[PDB]
């Protein structure tokens, strides 16, 4: 096909076009992006004296363990303690382990920070060393450090010790341990609370993020981060919804909550750690507020909304508020960031098409109150576009789609027929998730993708050429879900996978990266792709440099020739760079083959005419300079 490129731009490409969607799903927060290595570190939101309260904790030798409702808890937010008892006539090594999130990476090039709170609930004459460390799950000690404690310490006391492994472990089957001498400790009871083990973090942030994962997210060159959900915003009930103020301050004062994907969230990954990450990576937030629906199906009545609307104002004030004019903004200042963060976009709930009967009044009351307080923010509606009819008229809608790779290339013209009437569109969640049009959300056996494929990434890429062409009205777009702990998965496929040890960059991650890193501020119209066809392209240009990005998706099984005509330009560089992602249709990056499919960069001959054969199932970027 001959593709003529217009030199005259039709519109400016929004700076927000490509970004990330985040919620704590598949342990993407606790156990993923958040660097904490201990699972169930503070016994949050568990029933005392049950097996489930001890999840991830194990005795060493004849140790007796119980999670108790502590008569004198470490904090109001953390009512549960680990009661550790050493029986009469004990000897040798007695204590307990934490198995982490299906392992702990033990690396001799890393210094770890271990902490805990302890008290003797009954004063005793005990005198001896408390030892913390890392061991293989055979009990081989790889790191250890200790400090002296006394049974006379009846008040909550923090221990902080660094750990230096003597050797890197050969795998991630390692645990954190706490031990005392069984003979010196015989007959003693110690209460523990608020455990923590950190590796070195992204940008050495206290309470920060896991380095390989954070770096991988930054590598994609995202412009925005949508958070904190997604379903993990909503809760199962009003009482279990995400609440911003429970996520800020000292870890002692964060009660945690039952999230929406089968596990407790520590809320260690809280609003300030989100905002610090955005500052660290140059992303801006698309921040959701809870809007009076929870996933159990309960809507708040119209006459119940006032306190929840005020809590949303509180959340936004923590982010952007003048510290002299509200308590939430003064709190941001007191936690060491008096300067306001950037916030230009707020989403009102998540997927309120599940509650379209109540959203009209929830949308009306939330947006009228929030737009009056924050006249510069653009509010995003989460119902299906224009059904139901909302008041005020939404400036923006969040559109979600999960479909076959084939659907994505067949629907690259999704936005072309939309009216241009001041509404902008956020493609807040999309992914090609299955090859079975009849059972999109079913099993892998029935066509669900365990990981993104070349087929799924190339379908997506064809759909994304539509998003770029239509970026006069499409302002933002994110794949979902972003992150997957392969040892605790609730949803596939995911953009980036990992275990305790290493990261897997999917085919879809490379499509996202190639689209986001190779994007100009000008959209250059070109010959339109066939609507319904497998072959799609989108061209942008950097006004300041003339760098010109030709993005080509071949989402079909046939190679296709493109002849580009740039005759309207004064000059075209005599060479260009080619970046191509291609492979077999069903090929995936997996834990067993994490580099099976990766992009290849080369130099090609260019000018006012050149020909490129786009292989079957390929994403290609050709960069030339034009003036
Ligand atoms: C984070 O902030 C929210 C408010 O934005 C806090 O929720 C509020 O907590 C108070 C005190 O528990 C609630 O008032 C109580 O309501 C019950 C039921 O009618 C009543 O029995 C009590 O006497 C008291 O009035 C208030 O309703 C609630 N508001 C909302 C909007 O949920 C929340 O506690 C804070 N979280 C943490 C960990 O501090
Ligand atoms: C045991 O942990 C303590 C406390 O973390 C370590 O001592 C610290 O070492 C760091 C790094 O040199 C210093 O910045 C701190 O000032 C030290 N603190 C204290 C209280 O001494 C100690 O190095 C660790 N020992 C082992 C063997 O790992
Ligand atoms: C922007 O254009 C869209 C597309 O015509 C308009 O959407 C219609 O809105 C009415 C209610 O306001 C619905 O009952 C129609 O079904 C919608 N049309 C479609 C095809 O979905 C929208 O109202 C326009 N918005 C503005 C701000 O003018
Ligand atoms: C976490 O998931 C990884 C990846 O699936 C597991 O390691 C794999 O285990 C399978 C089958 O059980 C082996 O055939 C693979 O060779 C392993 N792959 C790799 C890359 O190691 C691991 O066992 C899981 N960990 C836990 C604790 O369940
Ligand atoms: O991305 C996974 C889920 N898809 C719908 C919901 O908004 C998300 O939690
Ligand atoms: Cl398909």
């Amino acid at each position: 096909v001959t593709v003529t490129v217009n030199k005259n731009p039709s519109h400016t490409v929004p700076s927000t076009l490509y970004g990330l969607m985040f919620e704590d799903i598949n342990h993407s927060g606790d156990g993923g992006l958040y660097a904490e290595l201990l699972q169930n570190r503070a016994f949050q939101q568990v029933t005392p004296n049950t097996a489930a309260a001890l999840a991830a904790w194990h005795p060493i030798s004849n140790a007796k363990l119980a999670v108790i409702q502590d008569p004198s808890p470490v904090s109001n937010a953390l009512p549960n303690s680990l009661q550790f008892s050493v029986p009469s006539g004990s000897s040798g090594r007695v204590g307990f382990t934490n198995e982490g999130f299906w392992g702990i990476k033990v690396d001799s090039t890393w210094t770890y920070k271990a902490s805990l709170f302890f008290r003797f609930p009954t004063s005793s004459s005990f005198s001896g060393a408390l030892t913390v460390g890392l061991q293989t799950n055979a009990g081989r000690v790889l790191a250890q450090n200790s400090t002296q404690i006394r049974g006379t310490t009846t008040k909550w006391t923090q221990i902080n010790l660094e750990l230096h492994p003597t050797a890197s472990a050969p795998d991630v089957s390692n645990s954190f341990f706490v031990t005392i001498d069984g003979a010196a400790g015989a007959g003693q009871t110690i209460n523990f609370a608020m455990f923590s083990l950190f590796p070195p973090t992204f940008k050495n942030r206290p309470n920060g993020l896991r380095a390989d994962i954070a770096e991988t997210l930054a590598e994609m060159g995202p412009s925005f981060f949508r958070f904190p959900g997604g379903n993990n915003l909503e809760g199962q009930t009003t009482a279990t919804r995400w609440q911003w103020n429970a996520t800020v301050g000292s870890l002692l004062d964060r009660p945690g909550r039952v999230g929406d994907w089968g596990y407790v969230n520590t809320d260690g990954l809280g609003l300030l750690e989100y905002l610090q990450f955005f500052e660290d990576t140059g992303m801006e937030p698309i921040m959701a507020v809870w809007a009076g629906y929870s996933l159990g199906g309960t809507s708040l009545a119209e006459n119940q909304l006032a306190p929840y609307i005020q809590q949303a104002i509180d959340q936004i004030n923590f982010v952007i508020g003048d510290p002299a004019k509200s308590a939430p903004a003064a709190l941001r200042a007191s936690l060491g960031h008096p300067e306001p963060f950037t916030l230009r976009f707020v989403e009102v709930g998540n997927e309120d098409f599940f509650a379209a009967g109540s959203y009209p009044y929830r949308w009306h009351d939330f947006v009228t109150a929030l737009q009056a307080q924050f006249p510069q923010i653009r509010f995003i509606a989460t119902t299906n576009a224009w059904n139901p009819v909302l008041s005020p008229v939404p400036q923006s809608y969040d559109v979600h789609v999960y479909q076959t790779p084939t659907w994505f290339y067949q629907n690259a013209f999704y936005y072309d027929g939309f009216q241009r009437n001041g509404t902008t569109y956020f493609e807040g969640e999309y992914a090609a998730i299955s090859t079975n049009a009849n059972d999109l959300f079913g099993t892998v056996a029935d066509g669900r993708l365990a990981f993104p494929t070349v087929q799924s990434a190339t379908g997506e890429a064809a759909f994304m050429t539509g998003l770029e062409r239509n970026s006069d009205i499409v302002f933002a777009a994110s794949y979902a879900p972003l992150l997957q702990h392969v040892n605790s998965t609730q949803w596939t496929p995911d953009l980036v996978s990992y275990d305790a040890g290493s990261v897997i960059k999917s085919t879809s991650f490379f499509a996202q990266k190639l689209f986001a890193l190779n994007k100009g501020d000008q959209y250059l119209p070109s010959t339109l792709p066939t609507n319904g066809g497998t072959l799609h392209w989108s061209i942008t240009r950097a006004s300041s440099s003339g760098k010109t990005f030709i993005k080509i998706a071949n989402a079909g099984s046939s190679a296709q020739s493109l002849t580009f005509q740039l005759t309207q330009f004064n000059s075209v560089s005599s060479t260009g760079t080619l970046q191509v992602l291609t492979g077999p249709e069903t090929a995936s990056n997996t834990p067993e083959a994490p580099q099976a499919i990766v992009p290849k960069t080369s130099t090609i001959g260019t000018g006012k005419t050149f020909t490129y054969n786009a292989p079957a199932f390929s994403v290609s970027v050709i960069t030339v300079t034009t003036n």
